[PDB]
């Protein structure tokens, strides 16, 4: 059950509130996107501009394209403002918007575009050759818009469309409960799930967020993120305009710690969020070099903050960083708000629209200061935030419910202020470097290989990113004889190869066996814990 308006959608009842005030000269106009390469192009647009160029991306889907209520969008750019565009544009013409990194390969992508039957994909220069390797494979897509300076045989040029556009657009009456996003998502075991969210569960719901950062209308909040996490709707999208604050986008194709100092040391960036790792990278660079006493928030979420980091960012900034815990299927779950005392080590308290508590083996709620499983309740009520489900999976979902509650598959205790400790994933998913990955598919990409005869894939200790991904490969004997340290290059450039490089295995060991059940199951708990200390 849900307590929601019948209708709700982030484009008409939030964006195009801003976009109004300013017709109505209620408000100035006031900055909404401002995008930057780093080579000397820069581009704003204010709210009306935004909502004008938006309806364009909207009819440049239903109309151009013909897509309809419900249909499908695969969406796969860099960090260039048409992502915004678009995802705008799928939202007023009740498009079910599906983000993916360009780091995805040829398989990655079919296996995507097969599984959610989308019928358009909205792509750039980055894996174009790559989809129209397997697009002949995917009946039911129709429609393949590039995103580029150049056209391209077989693709509809979206800038182009997008300028012949009108500006007018009636934004579907999309309701609360109505499915807006598919975000592909890493499990246990297999291949990834499609997550989707509501028109509420993402807009709604970040609305009612809004302000945990501590941003305000008149600031501008720097989210660094690939595009296709959902880190990139809630953060980099949702949570400024909320607020009619302005979103700050740096195409930033080479991750460049240096280029983000140098950027927040040269224009007025309030807030940024971004994962614990981009803070690490920053920290190792010389920091005295640079200044930015215009930036006050400092948030993150995706991995654990260290409380060195925490320390360390402090000592060399004056600035606290605010944690912030969430999945995919729950979005921003816990935070650390502006007002909120920072206590190291632990990643904040419920969002304001779930009950997150600790919970046993049964579903009970557990006592401050017992380990448990972390859970937000989802019966009787549904709280607005909480994912739709897995499309045509609903065992699986069913299977995440203990009780009344969700489980986020991650173990935690709670102190008596209600704060919460994250004390480890409690299956087989691995994070490396605020990425969730399914151990599944590292697998099976090793399997391709002809030297790899069994293979068990976990996650291991590592001081900079955390953790990080590592195989155990049984070897075909022929391979024996090869040098380890070629043989390890070799399986790490072809895991890098066939899927997004993000997964590969960092370290990799070779072993005669790997421990089973009597079922003949491998026991990567057993590898796991050997692993660790
Ligand atoms: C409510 C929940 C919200 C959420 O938290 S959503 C989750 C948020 N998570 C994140 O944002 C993840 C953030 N972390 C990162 O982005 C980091 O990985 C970070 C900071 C960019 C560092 O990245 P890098 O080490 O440069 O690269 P990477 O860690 O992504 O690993 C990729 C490996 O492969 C390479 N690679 C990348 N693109 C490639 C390409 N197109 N072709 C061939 N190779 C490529 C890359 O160099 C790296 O390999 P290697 O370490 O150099 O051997
Ligand atoms: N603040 C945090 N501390 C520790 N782990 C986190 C934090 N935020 C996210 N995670 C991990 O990342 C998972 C979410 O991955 P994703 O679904 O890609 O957002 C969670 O289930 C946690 O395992």
């Amino acid at each position: 059950h849900q307590e929601v308006p019948a209708k709700f959608n982030f484009a008409s009842d939030v964006l195009d509130h801003w976009a109004d005030m300013e017709k109505a000269g209620k408000r100035p106009p006031s900055p909404a996107l401002w995008w930057v390469n780093g080579k000397g192009k820069e581009l704003m647009w204010n709210f009306r501009e935004l909502s004008e160029n938006s309806q364009q991306a909207a009819n440049v889907l239903s109309g151009a394209c013909g897509l309809q209520r419900g249909d499908r969008v695969a969406v796969v750019l860099p960090r260039v403002p048409e992502w915004w565009l678009v995802i705008l544009g799928c939202i007023r013409a009740g498009l079910i918007f599906m983000p993916g990194t360009i780091q995805m390969k040829s398989t990655d992508i079919l296996y995507r575009l097969q599984m959610s039957k989308a019928k358009a994909i909205v792509a750039g220069d980055e894996v174009i050759q790559e989809v129209d390797t397997v697009a002949s494979e995917c009946p039911s897509l129709r429609i393949k818009l590039l995103v580029s300076e150049k056209s391209c045989d077989g693709w509809l040029n979206f800038k182009k469309l997008l300028n012949e556009a009108s500006t007018t657009h009636h934004c579907v009456e999309t309701g609360s409960q109505e499915a807006s996003a598919i975000y592909f998502t890493s499990g246990t075991s297999g291949l990834p799930k499609m997550a989707e969210h509501s028109y509420s569960s993402l807009g709604l719901k970040a609305k009612m967020d809004a302000g945990w950062t501590g941003l305000q209308a008149s600031d501008i909040m720097w989210t660094i993120s690939d595009t296709g996490w959902i880190l990139n709707i809630l953060c980099s999208l949702m949570e400024p305009w909320a607020l009619g604050a302005c979103t700050f986008v740096h195409l930033l194709p080479k991750f460049d710690p240096l280029v983000i100092l140098k950027t927040l040391s040269s224009y007025p960036i309030k807030s940024m969020m971004g994962a614990p790792i981009v803070y690490r990278m920053l920290l190792q660079q010389d920091l005295s070099s640079y200044k930015f006493p215009h930036l006050q928030n400092c948030v993150t979420v995706g991995e654990s903050l260290l409380p060195e980091t925490l320390e360390n960012w402090r000592a060399q900034t004056g600035l606290d960083i605010r944690e912030s815990y969430g999945q995919t299927e729950t979005g921003l779950t816990c935070m650390v708000s502006k007002t909120m005392k920072i206590k190291p080590g632990y990643m904040g308290t419920a969002a304001s629209c779930y009950d997150v508590q600790i919970i046993d083996d049964k579903g009970n709620v557990l006592p401050p200061g017992t380990e448990g499983d972390i859970g937000i309740r989802v019966k009787p009520i549904r709280p607005i935030g909480i994912f739709s489900g897995y499309v045509d999976n609903p065992d699986k979902t069913a299977a995440n419910i203990r009780g009344d509650f969700w489980l986020l598959g991650d173990r935690g205790i709670k102190d008596e202020d209600g704060y919460f400790q994250f004390m480890g994933r409690a299956d087989d998913i691995i994070n490396s470097s605020g990425y969730r990955i399914g151990p599944s598919e590292v697998e099976n990409a090793l399997m391709e290989h002809p030297a790899v005869v069994e293979t068990a894939v976990i996650s291991s200790p590592d001081p900079v990113r955390g953790e990080v991904v590592k195989a155990f490969v049984v070897l075909a004997s022929q391979f024996l004889s090869h040098d380890p340290e070629q043989l390890t290059k070799e399986l790490q450039q072809h895991v890098k190869s066939v899927t997004a490089p993000y997964k590969y295995p960092r370290k990799i060991e070779f072993v005669l066996n790997l421990p089973k059940t009597v079922t003949g199951k491998i026991q990567r708990a057993k590898l796991r814990d050997k692993e660790w200390k």
